């Protein structure tokens, strides 16, 4: 295999042989590419139309670089909440792990909420595992366990494209969750990133509001892609089917502001798509093992966890445990 | 303007607008982009198909940036022979069509090497690529010397390696910017949009194609030809064997060592395909010269002249004296 080869494929506009992204990947990794390589790469793969074997390929060898946490440490349970791109995400993580649904969490600085709300971001594997087990909560600092993804990282923002690049987040979350609320932001890709995840027998809804967000908005529709039993199911989503009001997009440091309001018990626009998401979430961890009864439940336990005061407790209980290492 | 802008354009698969490649360009020949910026351009002006307009604006900015030749040192109907890619054929070609009496300025890069080859000094300046011109009647911009801005691009087009939208411009980039040419291009799609930017300049022009692949003239099949003149195309199909050519095989037509050796061969007279390729290619740059000012008429005259100009000895000749021009 060679760049020349690959990129050739991509540009005459042909799906790669088995094997060849992953190629890429791994040269781009092994600090084997040189930044024009790597974006040739990223472009033409994009432009071509990635496939989710191609993209399957690309998180498999990300993952079989990154740094795992330790074994036994990760709830066979856990979930992910994010999208591909904040303020909405970790709330509803918050939201999700005080109903009781483990969340490992995955990214990087611009992450910036969490710190600004006093969250120690940068932990190792078996700090992130005591989290979890300790605070039911945990966020894996996409550099700490990524390294080698670092030349990768650069040509993404020098290049500033969206590309296939950006899919690759959220699916390389180190703790490797089985399940998750995956926003998408990319309508045309949400469906490859759903035949991924799809391919890992993920329990996932991966969303894209038709207003363009990468989270179930509240202005109007969302498109979800349902991944459960290997299957991926296409379907729109009406919160007015719920009893939710249409909000105005405008009204979705001060991300944590908003966080501890929400929190806090503010009601409004922000709340409803918190518990919209949450629930969300929810949702994917009941696919793990029907649709409207499992919303229902979702949206009631992540309302709870809100106005008991569960999920501003556990916010709390998550500053104070990285104070204390 | 702005990268993201124009790479979002380009990735969604949308035509750019007026300016925005001679922006990018400029960008990439004045130090200002980053590797993966000139990469990730070159990919994606390639993958969305180049219109142009488009080519012409790149081609545009590399001329607006590289060293000219001094004024009133290229003659007005001075040509061109060469292709995007056959550098034996068109380095060939070139010799005798100069050697005919029509003035050839090329212009070229190193993966150039066979003239080098050949005891010819590339490397000139503008000034003695001008005295190049009027003393032997032929002359070479060696690409480094007249577009050293290029660089970082050229730097770029090695490490990724695949042809791009860069592999179009030679043929337009000439620094003496000669009017009139014969123009190769491997690429059929990409050759008619070669042909708009020459109909754009209102070159006379024919860009070839040869329906075996070839950026050359072929004598192993028909060719596609857009033939350029007054700023209007006409596409026409080709067949050598109206003028009585043999058909040939592909593999009848190396490196710069081998190139030398067949040049020498052609020039000294010997017989066969690859002698005929070079007549029927100085031909076809003798036809576009004189649609600077009959279709079949200047064929068979372009044949006449090419064939005399290597059996009278005058392509040999002037390769010699080319020669002895860089050692004095
Ligand atoms: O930004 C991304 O696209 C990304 C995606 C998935 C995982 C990581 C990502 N980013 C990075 C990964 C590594 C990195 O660089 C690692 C530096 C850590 C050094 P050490 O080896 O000592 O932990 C920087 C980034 C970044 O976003 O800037
Ligand atoms: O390669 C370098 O980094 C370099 C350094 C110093 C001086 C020249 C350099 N390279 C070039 C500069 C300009 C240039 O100009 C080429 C323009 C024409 C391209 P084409 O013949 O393919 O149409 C080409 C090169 C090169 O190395 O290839």
């Amino acid at each position: 295999p060679s760049w020349p080869q690959i990129l050739g494929r991509l540009t005459d506009n042909r799906d790669l042989a088995r094997g060849q992204a992953a190629w890429a990947m791994d040269q781009i990794m092994t600090g084997n590419a040189r930044p024009a390589q790597i974006a040739a790469f990223a472009v033409a793969m994009t432009m071509k139309a990635p496939t989710a074997d191609e993209v399957g390929e690309l998180a498999g060898v990300m993952l079989s670089h990154a740094h795992p946490l330790p074994a036994d440490t990760v709830p066979d349970d856990a979930v992910d909440v994010v999208g591909t791109g904040v303020n909405l995400s970790t709330m509803a993580a918050i939201v999700v792990a005080a109903a009781g649904v483990p969340v490992v969490k995955h990214g990087n600085r611009a992450a910036d909420t969490l710190e600004a709300l006093g969250v120690r971001i940068d932990l190792g594997p078996d700090l992130v595992a005591r989290s979890l087990a300790e605070v039911g909560i945990g966020f894996c600092f996409a550099p700490r366990f990524h390294p080698s993804y670092r030349h990768a990282a650069a040509v993404r923002r020098e290049i500033g494209v969206p590309t296939v690049f950006n899919l690759l987040g959220p699916l390389t979350n180190p703790a490797r969750p089985r399940a998750g609320l995956i926003g998408c932001a990319f309508a045309d890709l949400a469906e490859v990133m759903a035949g991924v995840f799809a391919a890992r027998r993920s329990s996932v809804l991966v969303v894209h509001g038709d207003d363009g967000l990468d989270e179930l908005t509240t202005t109007t529709t969302s498109t979800i892609w349902r991944v459960a039993a290997g299957s991926v199911d296409k379907l729109t989503f009406d919160p007015a089917g719920f009893g939710f009001a249409r909000a105005q997009l405008d009204q979705l440091q001060a991300n944590a502001a908003a966080v501890r309001a929400v929190l806090g018990g503010a009601r409004g626009p922000v709340r409803d798509a918190v518990v919209l998401n949450a629930a969300g979430a929810i949702v994917a961890h009941a696919g793990l093992s029907e649709w409207l009864p499992a919303w229902e439940e979702g949206l009631r336990r992540a309302s709870a966890a809100i106005d008991t005061g569960a999920a501003e407790q556990l916010l709390a209980r998550w500053v104070r445990f990285g104070r204390q290492i």
